[PDB]
């Protein structure tokens, strides 16, 4: 859920 990275 963190942008660029994911999740």
């Amino acid at each position: 859920q963190d942008p660029x990275k994911x999740x």
